[PDB]
């Protein structure tokens, strides 16, 4: 319903142990926007019904003329926290519809397609922690025998990690074995590794 309001969505990705925040923007011919549901396609017309309970949303300036205009769409915040114990798998999505309302009462209308997502229609989609992150491979750290690191050469492996790679979780646990191998746990226990030979070189050649 084209006389109802539009919406303009995306490709909503969130990681366990991490908070989440995309925008969402409304326009109406009417220029006007009254009240904006994001929900589970179940229910009816009457339904808020809305889960994982963490998704949460926002909508500044509602019910405002020319708060929904093509220059200036109105605009939802669809934010959360992503616990650490949610399901991650190639089904770990969830598809979920925003409905808004202009002043005649003509709601955005909810269409089960996949054509529509970034549209009114979403897909939510639950990744592990790691998923977030690539770590920087650029770091090299000479060792005395690539096939046998002591304790130290393994803390300046990790040490070199951590530093090309400021953004990744301050508790996520970087750990190196005694061939190089690098493992980065994430706080929700999701792994990403990193060959030895991207981070680790001798002298024995
Ligand atoms: C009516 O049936 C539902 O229709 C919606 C679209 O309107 C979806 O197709 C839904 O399937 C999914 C989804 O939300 O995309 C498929 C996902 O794989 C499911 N996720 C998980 C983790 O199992 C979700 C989920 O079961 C649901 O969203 C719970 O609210 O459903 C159809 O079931
Ligand atoms: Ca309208
Ligand atoms: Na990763």
């Amino acid at each position: 319903d084209t006389e109802a309001p539009q919406v303009k969505s995306g490709d909503y990705v969130v990681y366990r142990g991490e908070s989440f925040e995309y925008y969402a923007e409304i326009t109406d011919n009417s220029g006007q926007v009254n009240r904006v549901v994001i929900r589970n396609v179940e229910g009816g017309a009457n339904s808020t019904y809305l889960s994982p309970n963490w998704v949460k949303y926002s909508t500044e300036n509602l019910g405002r003329p020319g708060n929904a205009t093509v220059q200036n769409p109105l605009r939802t915040r669809i934010f959360g926290e992503v616990p650490l114990n949610e399901i991650v798998n190639e089904k770990s999505y969830y598809t979920r519809y925003i409905v808004a309302w202009d002043p005649s009462g003509n709601a955005t209308q909810m269409v089960d397609n996949a054509n529509r997502n970034g549209l009114e229609r979403f897909v939510l989609t639950v990744k592990s922690q790691n998923e977030k992150y690539d770590p920087a491979e650029p770091s090299v750290t000479y060792v005395n025998n690539l096939s046998n690191l002591s304790t130290s050469e393994r803390e300046a492996v990790a040490a070199a990690v951590r530093a090309a790679n400021p953004n990744i979780p301050p508790t996520a646990k970087i750990t190196v074995s005694q061939n190089g191998t690098v493992t980065i746990t994430y706080p929700d226990k999701s792994t990403d590794t990193i060959p030895a030979n991207r981070v680790v070189k001798d002298l024995q050649i």
